[PDB]
Order: structure tokens, then C-alpha cells, then sequence
């Protein structure tokens, strides 16, 4: 019992930590095999960073002027590339703590794990999901750039986030780990605002169940409703729309719990309407998103 | 920008994680050194759970029973010894991976992360606090026991909590690592109610400080209080009492932001008479307690 923001272990991640420095701009790598992933950006300036033309400014780079450090050991730069908004820094040592890994674009909702990184040492682990504005809500410094995110499936991390910048919101940008960005932010010192940030409504319906598993059942209702009549409040609430795929992922929470999809989501409703009236769903007095019905499950089962 | 729930990176804690198994009885075992601590339950069928007497079991017990297994390895069992609600299990093979490590025992309010295993393997990590009533909340499911809290100095692990059990409340009870229980639970399936859950003001202020930090300004008001009768209010509202030793503790916050602590306690005292009126803090709507004066200056500092 008990139902907590758990991030997965970070050790597989914590191996993967390097620092990079580029003349006074110092961030995070990640070094996977032989190569080391960072943002571009460190090769700017505080000042090249309102209008930076990346392909210009990296003809001044060699090799040498990157500076790997895994610990307290410099690393060897014989290579160095860009791929969109990332840098691939070809090292001559393969990394020996290299996890077996995937790259991953995810998909808004979907949640995952960030490790904060300062100087490629790492500082905390916390959970978060990507926002179906395509920003993320972390907590980041400044020098945390190139810190990632990831999910693990046994022993193979997928990594899906590499931490970029943070908009003047204090809502924060990032790309997958070919150098993608989500959404659309570019790396520029420049006005970029973020989309509405709905509530991922498949996540809540998760963490509902979540909620009934673990004893909370006072929301509950005798209410039934409709994926178009839900839909509709949905909309209302700056919720995002719920599908039948979405119907068909809670499936197997709604087969544990013997509350169809259709139940819980009226209960859902009843909640927007009405509010919590000063009551508490999981210890949360709002209703939490940042849970797949995927975490929800392995939460509730105990994957390891 | 940005403040989340934080658990610190767990790769130094998941190299210690083991499966202790006696019997028909499977739970985790922490490696330090040659010594596997694992709670002392793990002697117990679900049937000697209603009242065990330790010393008795114990001695139908041989090292050869206890069967200890880090990774898919087996170690070597060459003394066992029972120290209050812990069991302390010499082994051949001293841990390679074990870390600069300390055992702590703390006090209400304060807070650590817990690695949450199963079957010797770590499955997430979460950030807790111990209750005033000396429980926590965490997420555990059963084989869960003997998964640890822990704080990180730097490069030392201070252990300070080991997971014995759940109360009927779905609250959890356990010990530090000298097999003491916080607070007055005992290992043993009988009833046991906490008391009073109250909130921890230090850590509220130092979240409200936090808050301020990070751009989340409109609870600040114009009036200041006084500890006397701040408490007053703290005292009807199920709050911790505040000291002058907690106003001292908040004290850089309070430099760092120009806001007195006792502004930040009038602040509080409106929040609490008035409510959220539907608004959040640091996307909350509840006053969160789980981050200490500490944890807010290492998450606003970027400590690693
Ligand atoms: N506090 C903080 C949190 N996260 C990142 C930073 N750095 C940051 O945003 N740097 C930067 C500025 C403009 C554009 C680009 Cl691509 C990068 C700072
Ligand atoms: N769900 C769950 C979460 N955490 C722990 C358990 N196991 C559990 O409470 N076992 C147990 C029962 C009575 C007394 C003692 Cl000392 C241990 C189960």
C-alpha cells in the first residue's frame, strides 16, 4: 500500500555521467559506448546565444577544444559531430559502465525519469512526463543542461529526454537523444511561450485506479457517463480528449479494480464539477497526471 | 527554475541491495562490509507473525538457513546474530560496492529517499519524510521489507531507515540500522494505531520559501506574526509547534529571499485560516512538508 512519484533507479545512469566543457561553458554528457551526447549549446557564449548559427560557430571547435572529464579522468575526443540540436563527441575509451540502452521519442503523457546533473556529477532523481504542450516541468539550474531522461525495462534504459533550456515560464525544452526537439523549441535566447498545458486525462484515470487499489475510494459514484459526454467536460477543463485507445490501456486497471472505464471517468467528471471540496485523493488535493496507467501497474505489482 | 519531489541518485544504495531468504520467507537484505542487515522477520511464517518470540525462532535458525543472493550469486553465510529488530548476517565476501557509509537515526521531519526492492532488486526510488508519528508514508508492497532510506553526504550514505511493515492504515513502520523501530511499533501482526499525523511546519516555511524562489509569490502577504502566535494557530490547525531552533534553521532561506521567517509564518497563518481558494504553490494545493530547510537550499543550490 501507498502510492508515491517514484522515479526508477538511476545507478545504470549515474555510469553514463560525464562533464563537458567548451571554453567557460561547462554541462552535462551522456557517454554511451564510445561517444559522448550533449547539448549543442555548449559551444556558445552567454552572448552567441540570441541569434547562434551552430554550423558557424562549430568550425571554430576541434577536438581538443572539448573537454571530457568521466570523474576525476579526462577522456580522449578524436571525433565530434552534430546531429540537430546535439553533439556526439567520439571518445577513444568506450564507456565500461554502458548500459544495454534504446533512444526513444516519447509521446506527451508519457512519464519518465530525470537524473540532474551539475559538472557531470549527478544531484537528484525525480519523475516527470512530457506535457502535451511538449514542455516539461523539472527542476533545473543553470550548468544541469545535458542532464536526461529515461525509463528502464529491466536492464535496458531508454533514453527519450536530454535537457536543453528553460523558458522564460520556468517551464523547461529538451530533445530526444537524436537531438529532436519536442515541441516546437529551438535553442535560441529568444521568446519562445509554451501551449496550454492541459491534464493528461488518461494519466488520472490511472491514478484513480491507483486511488481505489490502495483504499481511497470516497470519489467513487453511481455514475456512468459516455466518451463523447466526458469528452466534452473534458474540454472544458483544459483536459486533454480520451480515446478508445486510451479506454483499452486502463483495461487492465479496470479488470482489477471491477470499475469500468466509463465509471471511473464519470467519477472524474463528478470531480471537475464539484472539486474535492477540501478532501484529499492520495494524499494529493488536485488530481495528479504525471502517472501512465504502465507506472500505475508496475507500482502496484512491484517491478523490478 | 523549477522544484520537485527529489530522491537522491540511488547507484550507491543499489549496490548494496541483496535477497535474504529463510525458509519459506523472501525480503531484501542490505550488504555493507560482510555484513547483510535484513529485519529479523524474515524468520517468521505469516502464522508465528501474530506473536513471535525472536529469541525462540531464532534458535531453530543456522547460517546455512539464511540464503543470500547479490545478483545471481550466492554468498557465503558465516554468522548470524540478531541485534533488537534486525538480523545481522556475516557473510565470506566482503560487499565490493559498498560505499563511505554511516547509520543514522533521525528525527520527525526529517527526510530521505527509499529504493524500494523486491527480491534483492531496487524497482524505484521515492523521497519520504518520518512522520511526527514516526511512520512514513511510502509505497511497499509485500517482499518490500528491508528496502532502506537513506540520505547522501557528498560520497557517504547515511543510512537511516530499514522497511519492516505495514500498519492496517496503510502507513509504514520500520527501523534505523541498529534495528531500532521509530517510534513505539513493533514487528509483529497485532494493532497498532499511529497518532496524530501532523504537519511539519519547518518544512512547509521552507517549502513556502521555495515557492517565492522559484516566482510562486501570491500567498506573501503584508503582516507579520510571532512565534507565540503563529503556534497558536499551528496548534488548532494540527501543525508542528515552531521553535526559535527551526527559525534559526530557516534563517539563509530567509536572507536569500529578504522575507523574515516570521512574515513567512503570517504568510502561512493566512494560508491556513483562508485556504488555497482553488490556487496552487509549486503546483500543489496542499501546503507540502516533505522538503526540509536542508533540501530546499540543496535543490535551489544544485548540490551533488
Ligand atoms: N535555470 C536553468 C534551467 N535549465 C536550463 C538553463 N539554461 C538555459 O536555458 N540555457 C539556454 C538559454 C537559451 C536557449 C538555450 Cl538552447 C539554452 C537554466
Ligand atoms: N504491503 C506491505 C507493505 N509493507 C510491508 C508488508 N509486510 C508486513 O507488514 N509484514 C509484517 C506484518 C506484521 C508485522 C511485521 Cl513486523 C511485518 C506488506
Amino acid at each position: 500500500s501507498g502510492f508515491r512519484k517514484m522515479a526508477f533507479p538511476s545507478g545504470k545512469v549515474e555510469g553514463c555521467m560525464v562533464q563537458v566543457t567548451c571554453g567557460t561553458t561547462t554541462l552535462n554528457g551522456l557517454w554511451l559506448d564510445d561517444v559522448v551526447y550533449c547539448p549543442r549549446h555548449v559551444i556558445c557564449t552567454s552572448e552567441d546565444m540570441l541569434n547562434p548559427n551552430y554550423e558557424d560557430l562549430l568550425i571554430r571547435k576541434s577536438n581538443h577544444n572539448f573537454l571530457v572529464q568521466a570523474g576525476n579522468v579526462q577522456l580522449r575526443v578524436i571525433g565530434h559531430s552534430m546531429q540537430n540540436c546535439v553533439l556526439k563527441l567520439k571518445v577513444d575509451t568506450a564507456n565500461p559502465k554502458t548500459p544495454k540502452y534504446k533512444f526513444v521519442r516519447i509521446q506527451p503523457g508519457q512519464t519518465f525519469s530525470v537524473l540532474a546533473c551539475y559538472n557531470g556529477s549527478p544531484s537528484g532523481v525525480y519523475q516527470c512526463a512530457m506535457r502535451p504542450n511538449f514542455t516539461i516541468k523539472g527542476s533545473f539550474l543553470n550548468g544541469s543542461c545535458g542532464s536526461v531522461g529515461f525509463n528502464i525495462d529491466y536492464d535496458c534504459v531508454s533514453f527519450c529526454y536530454m535537457h536543453h533550456m528553460e523558458l522564460p515560464t520556468g517551464v523547461h525544452a529538451g530533445t530526444d537523444l537524436e537531438g529532436n526537439f519536442y515541441g516546437p523549441f529551438v535553442d535560441r535566447q529568444t521568446a519562445q511561450a509554451a501551449g496550454t498545458d492541459t491534464t493528461i486525462t488518461v494519466n488520472v484515470l490511472a491514478w484513480l485506479y491507483a486511488a481505489v487499489i490502495n483504499g481511497d475510494r470516497w470519489f467513487l459514484n453511481r455514475f456512468t457517463t459516455t466518451l463523447n459526454d466526458f469528452n466534452l467536460v473534458a474540454m472544458k477543463y483544459n483536459y486533454e480528449p480520451l480515446t478508445q485507445d486510451h479506454v483499452d490501456i486502463l483495461g487492465p486497471l479496470s479488470a482489477q479494480t471491477g470499475i469500468a472505464v466509463l465509471d471511473m471517468c464519470a467519477s472524474l467528471k463528478e470531480l471537475l464539477q464539484n472539486g474535492m471540496n477540501g478532501r484529499t485523493i492520495l494524499g494529493s488535493a488536485l488530481l495528479e497526471d504525471e502517472f501512465t496507467p504502465f507506472d500505475v501497474v508496475r507500482q502496484c505489482s512491484g517491478v523490478t
